[PDB]
């Protein structure tokens, strides 16, 4: 497993529901953002523009342990491990300010697809970026 | 102006914020859905797949007059008028169940663009569908 | 496990991303809608308005097997099983038109919380509604 | 009119649609975030938690002049002017990197409501924060 990467996410009105906490599907959005920052979003845009390759989530196993509130700045904490040429495993967690446990945990499995939905190996330049 | 078209929208947890009403940007989503139903979404998909044409909102003038609540089934009420070969004007309103006034009003101006963001005339088959 | 319930979901511009398929976090929204229709959304609104009880997803294990496209009307197929007084297990699947396999699978575990985030038994009136 | 405030927004997969640009309703989300940063989101949370006051958009007049693309970091540029005790007028613009014109323009009118949807004057502490 890699080191832990950190990405802040602020909770705005778009993120909450009428129950007073973050609406749960939004956590996968925050996890997506955080993976982009590990990879480098400019490299993702170049890879898609120039080669029509992009990544897809194959599996996501989520645990929602605590409610996250409006105006919190949470830390998305991410690590990755390579699992062969095709798969990347991500551990991602949402931590509320000062918390002693993750509010949300995800174990995510990612693949790389072309525009025909065929699996492709993770490009070396992406892996380089991820490990830089 | 055309007749009024009706499209129901149910308000789920994804639609509300912690203030207890629908989060205002979502109303433009509902208006988008309702326009698709006037046009025929299958025709929109064929037009984009086969010709790379699609529509874009150029202007949206919104009035938010009342809060919409969880579990309401609202009526999106839409009419259109053609304004030359390029522009379509839409009047769209969200009506809460039993209400005597619209909760949300939009005056929307739509154009048709190719993939290079060039303005194109509204295709006759789209206009036919809209007026069918 | 209950019978399979069916809930249609149409894919609009709000649902897709620039890769040309549904953006994966949105599937959990569709699953949420479908659970509301099993439960009865009016009962959920009365339970929250009158008693300040509502449901929360504790776990969601997702498999994303195929990309879903613009203008498809998918079928969300849902079943539930009770697992004691506190937990409800849901199996939910997105089926593209005419498909021979689910595009998306979720195994969801749901709890019932009060406003203090304390676990509560599923109310009998909710269970009645679910089994009606 | 106040000075111009700046708030960056990065465009992720959640922001785009299959046409390859930002899905237009999302711009109002970015405008909402930017207003929170002018006001101070902690003050908004305290005002809602302690007094049950919050702000609402009454009017939004939007112009969408250019498409915004994946992985861009745009600048949301905001100014405000007070229009009596009840209303606040906001001018908000999305600027793509290096652009010579705004991609999106909004003229937004904001009010302050209690939980009964009654109009209230903008609290002095909010105005202080806004002008700090």
């Amino acid at each position: 497993m890699s080191k832990i990467y950190h990405h802040p996410v602020q909770i705005y009105y778009e993120d909450t529901d009428h129950s007073g906490v973050v609406y749960h599907p939004n956590f996968l959005k925050y996890f997506e953002r955080a993976r982009e920052h590990v990879i480098d979003s400019d490299k993702l845009a170049t890879l898609w523009n120039d080669h029509g390759l992009g990544f897809a989530v194959y599996k996501a196993n989520m645990i929602f342990q605590d409610g996250v509130e409006f105006a919190e700045i949470c830390d998305i904490r991410t690590s990755f491990t390579l699992d062969g040429k095709y798969k990347t495993l991500w551990r991602q967690e949402v931590w509320r300010p000062g918390a002693s446990r993750a509010a949300v945990i995800g174990d995510i499995e990612m693949v790389c697809l072309d525009k025909e939905k065929r699996l492709q190996p993770v490009p070396a330049d992406i892996l380089a970026s991820m490990m830089a």
